[PDB]
């Protein structure tokens, strides 16, 4: 049975105007800016951008990869697919 999301969980994350995107729940570094209440720091693979999202926009990777894990024209997407499959917990600083 599912738990709450935690740092390190891999997802596809949905933002307005973008396809479901390979992403992870990030940690918040000591001294770093915290998310709003009820939001998680999402790190988008490929673009290496961060946004704050709630669970309604977070689709667990293993369940969703057959649907959303396909090449896309969008900038950064296909690099993102390599990252999530090959080294999803690396530092992409």
């Amino acid at each position: 049975m599912p738990h709450a999301f935690k740092p390190g969980d891999l997802v596809f994350a949905k933002m307005k105007g973008y396809p479901h995107w390979p992403a992870r729940i990030d940690d918040i570094a000591d001294g770093a800016v915290k998310p709003p209440p009820n939001k998680y720091p999402i790190f988008f693979f490929g673009t290496h951008e961060t946004a704050f999202l709630g669970p309604k926009d977070l689709f667990p990777y293993d369940k969703s990869k057959d649907k959303y894990g396909k090449p896309n024209k969008r900038k950064g997407f296909n690099e993102g697919l390599w990252e999530i499959q090959n080294n999803p917990h690396a530092s992409y600083s």
